[PDB]
């Protein structure tokens, strides 16, 4: 026997609808957590403080995620960046809500991170990921992006779009590279190591 233990929210209630009434579309991660952030901060359940947008990407743009409904079995899917939303309840329990995951919505953070992630330890190091984790108010606030990383040089869609208007706000109309980028000296929240994450948001 082993004790699993701070207070777990063994009835956590979720703070965004079911995962397939949620607003999706495949290869918009950035937006589909930007919808969730929004719908948290309109419903009056859980405070926007307790959340954040997490980016995963690397120098090379090349991460590995287990557990993805875009390539099921047991290998990964290896993305140039990929967003998920995080959610730290009042106690300290973590939960990620990620779309694009065969884990359920949500997921403990600990089973996330144990399946979905995995360690950096025996992994390629050009393969290693990194996290910038920005609060849901500051990401709502400043996200903003016209989709043109997502057109080919003729100008037609690589993947269809989301079905409403592009996000932008009184300061840009596109800056998503500034959140892609695991560069400390750009862009808002913190840029965190594998171990810093997990510490920081793990029991």
């Amino acid at each position: 026997q082993r004790m699993e233990g701070g207070p777990a929210a063994v009835h956590y209630q979720p703070a965004s609808p079911p995962r397939d009434a949620c607003v999706y579309s495949s290869c918009y991660s950035e937006e589909n957590v930007w919808k969730l952030c929004e719908y948290i901060k309109n419903h009056d359940q859980y405070p926007l403080e307790e959340c954040y947008a997490v980016f995963i990407s690397n120098e090379r743009k090349m991460i590995p995620i287990w557990k993805q409904q875009a390539r099921p079995g047991d290998g990964p899917v290896i993305w140039d960046y990929h967003v998920v939303l995080l959610h730290v309840s009042s106690g300290g329990q973590s939960f990620i809500y990620d779309l694009d995951t065969v884990l359920p919505f949500p997921c403990l953070f600990d089973t996330y991170v144990e399946d979905a992630i995995k360690s950096d330890d025996d992994i390629h190091p050009q393969f290693r990921r990194k996290f910038r984790v920005i609060c849901a108010d500051s990401y709502l606030k400043n996200f903003a992006s016209d989709r043109s990383h997502m057109k080919d040089s003729s100008g037609n869609w690589r993947e269809p779009p989301p079905p409403y208007p592009c996000i932008e706000t009184g300061d840009s109309k596109m800056n998503l590279n500034d959140f892609i980028s695991m560069d400390p000296k750009v862009g808002w929240g913190a840029v965190y190591t594998l171990s810093e994450f997990t510490h920081r948001f793990g029991s």
